[PDB]
């Protein structure tokens, strides 16, 4: 049975079960049969890799997948990719330097460009605000990981293009909505002028909006997000979170395939040398 295979993160979590329809679905459109597995918890590092492993035993064309961990699939993709398979990486980036050294490649690497998801939560504060403008802060997330810097940056520099708008704040915060409460005070009582403030992660976003609940600012000051989690996303059907930052897993997934039938036409893997590909998805900005 089947040409193609993707190994995904888990299905017990909304997004991935987003991103498994778009696979199949973008393959009905395609003409090519697909196989979507998981292991069940979210750190299930071995229990992945030997999942992977036994398809690398199988007969399939190609193998798209999203790793737990930047290293615990290298060595199986490494080999997938001797053997001639079409692999595609999706979601969160594999160790291209491990691959290296590992004598293997990957056809291209699918995810959402995490700094367009600060600029595109930042711009919409931006255009919220008006001529007018105003104060705002960004709540940062935990300091060395590259995912919540990069929402940091396209948040910061979309503010400073908007030369009415005065950054009070942007200061630390780890993924934490207590923490994340925490700071949020603490920005309201250095600046209680601030008219929104954009958080890094989808946690701390319902904790700032806990101190915007504290002072009952709330209709005032605009709280953003990110990730979109099923339980913030209700927070902006009923008022109480201004709007939240999504990624697009289905188009994650369509693109991944796309790209893997796309080399699997070609008839020859990429070579060491070439760099892969690197699409990235646009986000989805939800709202009331």
């Amino acid at each position: 049975a089947a040409e193609y295979a993707v190994v995904l993160k888990t299905l017990s979590n909304p997004f991935w079960v987003d991103m498994k329809k778009g696979i199949e679905d973008e393959a009905k459109t395609l003409g090519v049969s697909v196989d979507i597995f998981a292991s069940p918890s979210e750190g299930d590092f071995q229990s992945q890799l030997q999942l992977f492993e036994d398809l690398s035993n199988k007969n399939y064309k190609g193998i798209a997948f999203a790793p737990l961990s930047s290293v615990n699939l290298v060595m199986p993709v490494a080999r997938a990719w001797k053997k001639g398979i079409y692999l595609v990486n999706l979601d969160e980036k594999i160790d291209m330097d491990n691959l290296k050294k590992a004598g293997g490649n990957v056809e291209a690497f699918v995810t959402t460009d995490n700094v367009a998801v600060g600029a595109k939560g930042a711009s919409f504060i931006i255009d919220k605000l008006g001529a007018e403008g105003g104060e705002v802060a960004i709540i940062e997330g935990k300091a060395g990981n590259a995912s919540g810097e990069a929402r940091r940056n396209g948040a910061t520099e979309a503010f400073k293009k908007a030369s009415q708008i005065k950054l009070v704040a942007s200061q630390p915060a780890d993924w934490d909505r207590i923490k994340a409460l925490d700071v949020a005070t603490n920005v309201l009582q250095r600046n209680p002028n601030i008219k929104a403030i954009y958080c890094a992660n989808d946690t701390m976003a319902m904790g700032v909006a806990q101190a915007v609940a504290n002072a009952g600012k709330t209709g005032k000051v605009l709280v953003v997000g990110t990730d979109g989690i099923p339980e913030a996303r209700k927070m902006v059907e009923a008022g109480q979170m201004t709007a939240t930052v999504a990624q697009n897993p289905a188009d994650i997934g369509a693109t991944g395939l796309k790209l893997m039938v796309d080399a699997e036409k070609s008839g020859k893997v990429i070579p060491l040398d070439k760099a892969p590909e690197f699409k990235l998805v646009d986000s989805i900005l939800v709202t009331q």
